[PDB]
């Protein structure tokens, strides 16, 4: 009850801010995510011996591979700390404890490809799921560590508080499937431009906690430049890794996954930034005024991208 995580002070400071870097010292990241489930949701939320038996079982079930590994759950879970540290009141105490949750186990066992390549590959996952294929896989992860003796930190919510929680998580974790990220920040554009949008609407809430999933699940490009750069190359490593095990399949990969067209990399940022990166942050801050630092640090990035084209670095 009476135990708090305190940081230091750099880090007590830094950690409120969106562009947040949470640093190389892996044995820090569980603390760094339990201060942020203390002060976004409560000491009360969880049972402390529940959360740190979760957290490092969540921890084991993620890969080393150089991206979507713990290193990532723990960014993306802090991005959804700030958006909801910045936008206190518009979210209900469940949304709280279910998006931390979510954020941490967005991308749990993921092996460091895309859906299209377990298609291609024929994984069996790719049967059991034929959309949304690792999206899927990730919350089917997400409830067998709940279910192991001693993990269940929702253990003490209604069985109707119960439900609406793994709902959260569920609808959260899916909407990480960025093919969904398109329509899904379409019909929140026409929404809220036409002025239907409207938070007492569950299917609303859901799209806008979808796009919060988006935004975070990104926020590498809403970093300082170093941070965005040296997450850059961990990303193309599976890329590129991807586009390799393509060709084992006799498949010429998308020139994103061809490590033989590296020279594209700083044209196909600017595609992205454009394409998914802006959109997303300028519809969130559309929606949640208070994110708008995101928004800034992406159009920041962009501009580095333009510079890195023009030869000036
Ligand atoms: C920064 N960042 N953060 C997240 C993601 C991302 O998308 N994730 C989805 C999957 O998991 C990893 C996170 C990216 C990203 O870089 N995305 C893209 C890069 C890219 N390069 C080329 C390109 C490169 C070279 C030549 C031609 C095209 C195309 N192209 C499209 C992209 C998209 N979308
Ligand atoms: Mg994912
Ligand atoms: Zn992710």
């Amino acid at each position: 009850g009476l135990m708090q995580f305190t940081l230091p002070v750099r880090l007590c400071k830094e950690i409120e801010l969106f562009h947040f870097d949470i640093g190389p010292f892996e044995n820090m990241w569980p603390g760094i995510f339990v201060y942020m489930v203390h002060r976004s949701c409560g000491t009360s939320c969880f049972e402390l011996e529940k959360l740190c038996r979760f957290i490092m079982s969540v921890k084991k079930n993620y890969r080393r591979v150089p991206y979507h590994n713990w290193k990532h759950a723990v960014t993306v879970a802090h991005c959804m700390y700030a958006i909801l540290q910045n936008n206190h009141t518009l979210f209900t105490d469940l949304e709280r404890k279910g998006l931390l949750i979510a954020c941490l186990c967005h991308d749990l066992d993921h092996r460091g490809f895309s859906n299209s390549y377990l298609q291609k590959f024929d994984h069996p996952l790719a049967a059991l799921y034929s959309t949304s294929t690792m999206e899927q896989h990730h919350f089917s992860q997400t409830v067998s560590i709940l279910q192991l003796e001693g993990h269940n930190i929702f253990s003490t919510l209604s069985s109707s508080e119960y439900e609406q929680v793994l709902e959260i998580i569920r609808k959260a974790i899916i909407a990480t499937d960025l093919a969904l990220y398109f329509g899904n920040r379409k019909q929140l554009e026409e929404m809220y431009q036409t002025g239907s949008l409207n938070l007492n609407n569950q299917s609303h809430r859901d799209r806008v906690i979808g796009l919060m999933m988006t935004a975070c699940d990104l926020c590498s490009v809403t970093k300082l430049w170093p941070v965005t750069k040296l997450t850059a190359n961990d990303i193309y490593a599976e890329f590129w890794a991807e586009g390799d095990e393509m060709k084992k399949l006799g498949i010429q990969p998308i020139p994103m996954m061809d490590r033989d067209k590296k020279d594209e990399v700083p044209q196909g940022q600017l595609g992205f930034y454009n394409a998914v990166a802006i959109p997303c942050y300028t519809t969130l801050t559309q929606i949640l005024p208070p994110t708008e630092p995101l928004l800034k640090a992406c159009r920041d990035n962009l501009s580095q991208w333009e510079k890195v084209i023009r030869g000036e670095e």
